[PDB]
């Protein structure tokens, strides 16, 4: 299901489906996962940005730098 | 655990419940399903805690190793 | 549209197109993407630094250091 | 202790009680079982302290090196 | 004026010309760019530090470490 | 062309280690590497000048160091 | 200074007074004696400042490069 040595496959298993991205310092994105690399840089389509639990705006496409990521959940 | 391989502690916890303490004093409890040398890891049936209070439940979650303070089997 | 393993093709796809940049510390920039590298260092032309939706400064061209970027939205 | 390798101080503390001080004013105590060059390390019968008082017991724990301020063998 | 893959070449375009350096913590420096490396470490001559639009210090020659930089503009 | 020598010339001597967050340590330099990770003996931690705690031996990670004064 | 060698600025400042601005806004002033590519450096007769006023006097101090904002000869 998730190769015990490849945690990032969890992202692969979720391509083109809705995911939750928790960022550092209270930000969060919810959108369709379209792409990602080993650094966890990733692209979401039709994404909503949330700050402190509230929606700030919706972005057609967004590239998130992996270094700002805390966790990802399908 | 080889005195030169701290990560072996992780391998010895695969499929077993663990507590992940993140920076910013955030906490996660769940079943360790995967991990790499950077300590990125996947938990199943996970729960996010805040002051001993579950604030979120996730069936599966990928945690970046850079934000981890400690992992307790 | 973007290769599932190359999140950066989203930037390649946006060369010479308007983009929004969100930096750590909440600073925000808008401009025409002209260049970028794997570190996400990038150059914008006709850039505008924003705050509360207000343009607090304009720069004909600016080089932004990638390590300060949270996200980029084409 | 080789003046060319301070980590030897860790090697000399293997299986002995140590004190770990993390950034953010967090502190741990327990038996050192393993560690690497990054200073990631495992403690057994570990305890987390706050003002000298023991807040919680974690048993086995893997601590990431990047969060360490100092280690008192 | 810069290769789409070489954003740092924007620095080369400013050599011996005045530039504006914005650092973390909302600090700004202006001076003539004299040198720079791949880390964005750079040296300014006749440098001045600004705040609210006014020079708060005159530093003359100064070496600025790249990891503190947010952006650079001609 | 090698500042790390300054430390070498201080081996077995009392030094002052100033860390980030305004924390300060004083002890006898016993060992150190290129990353500036170092070991102090009879180390003393202090705040506002007053010693807060004592450590017979401590390993300090270089990445937390602001400066070292012999 | 060579347009490709920013470090020459330090070379040209050896045995000369310099101002070191550190992250956390601390300020140090003293005579530059040595430095490496990582910008670690040694100052003689260093003085620490705060809001423009001295705080401490040091005879010799080694400053780690990673904490530096800028160095002004």
């Amino acid at each position: 299901r998730v190769n015990v040595q490849r945690p990032l496959d969890a992202l692969g298993n979720s391509l083109n489906s809705p995911v939750i991205i928790k960022l550092k310092g209270d930000r969060e994105f919810r959108g369709v996962l379209k792409s990602f690399d080993l650094h966890m840089n990733l692209v979401l389509n039709d994404a909503e940005e949330l700050e402190d639990g509230e929606v700030t705006r919706r972005l057609g496409t967004v590239l998130i730098r992996g270094d700002n990521i805390v966790y990802i959940s399908p």
